[PDB]
């Protein structure tokens, strides 16, 4: 029943999103789009005729007229015309941007585009919210700047045959229809036959500023590296690309140094070549500095936080990659070999061969989770590797079972191998449990006593007493308890360090230790021969001795042994003598060559390693919280004093197999003949010719430089605490709350993925939380208490200076944006003058210390008159006034008593003697032309302006401004109602642009700063005038450089 | 019963007139998980979403 119901379901969005698919944004990023090439024209304004030329006519003949003769123009010819911007209008890309900025020629409505943001709730087409327009004005300045992010391309050129030059040299367009280009791109081309405007403008110019101008021919019969034109342009754009082009030449790279990269990070196993000779410049950007490593480090952190699913295929990835890689494969049958040669008798009920040999079962898969284990290594700072639960004994075991014993062993192989720092104490702990009853020692309280399970003494707050202090543990009560707590202290594994990458290319992302240095649980010790040989010099080998003796001297203890027949005795340390002397070559592996291995590794990651120290038994440095920030509390702005308290603990344990574990250190064989440095030339060779590491390192700019961008342009509409420059005050703008910013950031996010052909996810994270107080940084805390952190000192960011310039300039050329600066005044002005309403003669004006106004504020109430009284409303001093004199209202009061004011007012606006003065700040125009000569009235324009106020909404403001002529007219009375505060006219560029000079209404030359270059023959050639005023003919520099992938210039040799 | 009618208005006036919105997918994002710990069940994200 026409109610309009059932229009709510639309353009109301959708935001939440089911991101189950980070770890396909984990291991692969989507590469930003940086290089694109623009062939066309680098300018963004257009002159656009508006009213028809006034020909032919009865004064001058039409031979007078150039255009009688098919002559182009540089300029339209018409009565009237205008400067729109239209960005890439002429330009003739290979890669389009999408994000386009457009307007019609002011006369053409273009509402449309400040009401593209926010106005949700608005219901007529026709209107738009004015608490928004500085929120729009933003995005479409940050579409503005991203469309036109382009490298000007190198066509080619040709000498003119014709007089018109002294033999300059022209550019030539691509694409078809290049004919009408050259009119446009040379304005001093044209012929001056004539005395009109565009003649005498031209014919005021210099003439050898055309063409070509300089160029650098380096190689001969090769392209001319780059140009230098002069030709149509826009001088701010201009400088965008100039900048942009900057930074990209900031980010270059290479040959020689790629090739001494590659060399360094595959440790002299690869050697790679470089051409030697004179190049052709190609432009390989690659190079960042390590702070926006660092911050997409965290950024990267924050999104696997708290979350196994998400880090546990990068796991698999690594092991798949290293198992390629490696040497070392298993041995079928080492174990069943010498484990079949112990001597005992068939007449004992146990046999400890059957026994390990059930409990060992290799399967020869446990080398991906063996593998997973030494991945494990690169990453303790968010995973730690733990032994699951089912590898204990059920419910504690007991020393006097041969099966408890066999896991005993199993963990006590497995467990150094893992990054849990409180390992040791879980492997002390597990005879613990089994010696229960035979075996006492004071712990520390009644909850974590002697029988728990090993596994649960998880954090350094648990460590017993007894265990720290071996004092405590009698050598009489206890013996075999206290060796094996010598043994631990004495003959655990050391961490160590090693070198690894190529810094002055790769950069580094390490956060918590130095750069290029990559740490291990185990000491890294070089193996010094290419031909391996067994050898029992080890540590790990050292960790079976000790424990196989360690079992030995329980097995043959006076209060233990006499449960046992004797040749069970004699078979079970005869077992353990055999494992003792295996020969496994795995623990050589783990000293020797796995480290090398990692080093290799490492660079190539999608995700770097993120690591924090390791701590052999110093319980006092054990990290308990990794955390990092994204937000700052209500009044803190230091980062460094809100860290503390505003961080979320990152990480999450891992669960392996201990049997797998020690299957693989126990067989582990290499092929028959190695020798490695031939091994591993040919196993890394294939590797390194992999790009992705630098595809990953300008995703890694990318995602700086938005999160500059975002902060810079949220500084805005809300209150941040960063410094910031502000030009866009005057433009009106809601007092924003968190939702306004996440909407915004949202529009900035999906503009900035958009532009850059980006298909993954960017910026996330930072959405959530609340944007207007961003801030990185990271920290972790020992167990004594001290603490570290780390704020990267965020680096500088091409598109928010940029989109700042270009705001700045706004704030001279608002007009040419179809924007109008100040307030309107709505009174009956009845005359023949020929003035423009965009540029009113200075009496009618006035303002809020004009003597004799009225200013009204938030206590609108009105007294209807009686009996024949005027009606009366309070002024804000408290005085009764009748409807007539000049007021002054905010434009919102207005809005919120729209049919009210408007029922009582409109009468006296039309007819009596009342003039109104809204206070706007900014506010979209329409013009309106009209014929000087025939009678015209405005009422009907402004009567439905004025009735489609709402208070959320208001239509753009109409003008009727008259037509400019060329010749003498006759004159016709005209009724105009709204009138502009000051000027606002910046917008027109020429009138009657094609007749000698215009004789009534406006006049206006063509703008002579606009063609400095030209005009005035003392200027610099690249000398520009922002950002007052915009030039419309520059120096451009176009280039020819290559990009070349990196494969074809360096190339490996196999 | 005489309470009942009163109190249950006033909530649904109250509901209506203000202009907050309760939306869970806030809490949803924030705690950005499905079912962590491929393995071992405790999760205490999955717990406390539950």
């Amino acid at each position: 029943e026409f109610i309009s119901s059932w229009q709510n379901h639309p353009i109301v969005q959708v935001s939440a999103d089911v991101e189950n698919k980070k770890t396909a944004q984990l291991l692969h990023a989507d590469t930003p789009r940086l290089v694109t090439w623009d062939a066309g024209l680098c300018t963004s304004f257009k002159i656009v005729p508006i009213v028809p030329a006034q020909v032919p006519q009865d004064v001058l003949a039409y031979t007078f007229f150039t255009s009688s003769y098919a002559i182009q123009s540089p300029f339209p010819e018409a009565a009237v015309s205008r400067i729109v911007v239209h960005t890439r209008w002429a330009s003739n890309v290979d890669f389009d941007r999408d994000s386009s900025v457009i307007m019609a020629p002011p006369t053409e409505n273009n509402i449309h585009l400040f009401k593209q943001l926010l106005n949700t709730e608005t219901l007529s087409v026709r209107g738009a919210n004015p608490l928004m327009f500085r929120a729009n004005v933003l995005h479409m300045l940050l579409e503005f700047v991203l469309d036109n992010l382009y490298l000007n391309r190198h066509t080619g050129f040709s000498q003119d045959h014709t007089p018109f030059t002294e033999g300059a040299n022209l550019r030539s367009l691509p694409g078809p229809d290049a004919e009408k280009w050259y009119s446009i791109m040379y304005p001093t081309r044209m012929g001056t036959p004539n005395v009109s405007k565009i003649c005498n403008f031209v014919a005021s110019c210099v003439r050898n500023r055309v063409g070509r101008f300089d160029r650098a021919q380096m190689m001969n019969g090769a392209m001319s590296e780059w140009v230098d034109v002069f030709e149509t342009s826009d001088a701010l754009t201009v400088s965008i690309r100039g900048r942009w082009m900057a930074r990209l030449a900031r980010m270059n790279i290479n040959p020689t140094e790629i090739e001494w990269a590659l060399t360094e990070c595959a440790q002299g196993y690869v050697t790679v070549t470089s051409p030697y000779a004179p190049s052709v410049n190609r432009l390989m950007p690659y190079r960042i500095s390590n702070a926006e490593r660092q911050i997409s480090q965290i950024i990267r952190i924050m999104n696997i936080g708290n979350n196994a699913t998400v880090i546990q295929p990068v796991l698999q990835d690594i092991s798949v990659l290293l198992q390629r890689i490696s040497p070392l494969q298993i041995d079928p049958t080492i174990i069943s070999n010498t484990m079949s040669t112990v001597s005992e008798s068939t007449t004992q009920t146990l046999s400890p061969a059957s026994s390990i040999l059930g409990k060992l079962r290799p399967s020869n898969s446990d080398f991906s989770s063996f593998r997973v284990a030494l991945a494990g290594w690169l990453y303790n700072g968010v995973v730690t590797t733990v032994i699951d639960d089912s590898s204990y004994p059920k419910d504690g075991g007991s020393v006097t079972s041969l099966e408890n014993l066999w896991d005993f062993f199993i963990l006590a192989l497995a467990l150094p191998l893992t990054t849990d720092p409180c390992a040791p104490v879980k492997a002390f702990m597990t005879l613990a449990n089994m010696m229960v009853g035979f075996e006492t020692i004071p712990m520390d309280n009644q909850i974590y006593t002697q029988s728990r399970r090993a596994s649960a003494f998880s954090t350094p707050h648990t460590w017993p007493r007894c265990f720290m202090n071996i004092q405590l543990i009698s050598p009489i009560d206890a013996p075999i308890l206290r060796q094996w707590a010598e043994i631990i202290h004495r003959y655990w594994p050391n961490p160590s360090q090693i070198r690894y990458g190529a810094p002055n290319v790769f950069g580094s992302a390490n956060l918590f230790t130095p750069p290029e240095v990559l740490l291990l649980p185990i000491d890294h010790q070089p193996a010094n021969v290419t031909t391996p040989t067994l050898d029992f010099t080890n540590e790990l080998t050292n960790w079976r001795a000790r424990v196989c003796e360690l079992m030995k001297n329980l097995v043959d203890n006076q209060r233990y042994q006499p449960g046992w027949t004797q040749s069970l005795v004699s078979s079970m340390r005869g077992t353990l003598d055999k494992l003792k002397l295996i020969k496994s070559m795995t623990p050589m592996y783990l000293q020797q060559l796995a480290p090398v291995e990692l080093a290799v590794i490492a660079p190539m990651l999608p995700f770097p390693p993120f690591q924090v120290p390791y701590v052999r038994l110093d319980r006092d440095r054990v990290p308990t919280m990794v955390g990092v920030t994204r937000q700052s509390r209500d009044t803190i702005t230091q980062p460094a004093l809100s860290l503390s308290t505003t961080n979320t603990t990152v990480g999450v344990p891992l669960a392996l197999d201990a049997r797998a574990i020690t299957v693989a250190l126990l067989s582990g064989k290499y092929p028959p003949d190695l020798v490695t440095n031939v091994w591993y030339a040919d196993a890394i060779y294939p590797m390194y010719a992999d790009t992705e590491v630098f595809s990953n390192l300008q995703r890694d700019m990318i995602t700086c430089e938005a999160v500059q961008t975002l902060v810079t342009l949220v500084a805005q509409i809300s209150e941040t605490q960063y410094p910031v420059d502000r030009y866009l005050d005057w433009i009106p703008s809601l007092r924003a709350s968190a939702a306004t910013a996440a909407t915004f950031a949202e529009w900035v996010n999906t503009s900035m993925k958009t532009a850059f052909d980006l298909s993954d996810m960017l910026l996330e994270p930072l959405l959530s939380g609340d944007p207007r107080m961003t801030q990185l940084a990271i920290q972790y805390q020992q167990y004594n208490g001290r603490t570290f952190n780390i704020i990267p000192e965020m680096p500088g960011s091409v598109i928010a200076d940029c989109v700042q310039l270009t705001a700045e300039v706004f704030n001279h050329e608002y007009n040419l944006f179809g924007i109008a600066r100040g307030d309107i005044i709505i009174g009956r002005v009845q005359s023949t003058h020929l003035w423009s309403p965009l540029a009113p003669p200075p009496d009618l004006v006035f303002d809020r210390d004009t003597p004799g106004v009225h200013i009204f504020g938030r206590d609108c109430r009105i007294s209807f008159g009686m009996n024949g009284a005027a009606p009366m409303i309070r002024d804000e001093t408290g005085l009764m006034v009748p409807f007539e004199g000049n007021w002054i209202f905010p434009l919102a009061l207005w809005q919120m008593n729209t049919r009210y004011f408007n029922q009582q007012f409109d009468a006296w606006i039309k007819t009596g003697e009342l003039r109104i003065r809204i206070e706007m700040g900014a506010y979209p125009y329409m013009l309106h032309y009209y014929d000087p000569r025939q009678y015209a009235n405005a009422w009907n324009l402004t009567s439905a302006w004025l009735e489609e106020i709402t208070p959320t909404s208001i239509p753009s403001v109409p003008f009727m401004v008259p037509i400019s002529s060329d010749h003498d007219i006759s004159s016709a009375p005209a009724v105009q109602y709204i009138i502009s505060t000051e000027y606002n006219d910046r917008s027109l560029f020429c009138t009657n642009s094609s007749s000698p000079q215009t004789i009534a209404g406006p006049d206006k030359h063509i703008p002579v700063e606009r063609y400095n270059i030209l005009t005035n023959p003392d200027a610099p050639p690249t000398q520009i005038q922002l950002p007052e005023v915009v030039d419309l003919y520059n120096v451009v520099t176009r280039y020819a450089y290559e990009t070349p992938p990196i494969t074809a210039v360096v190339m490996g040799v196999p």
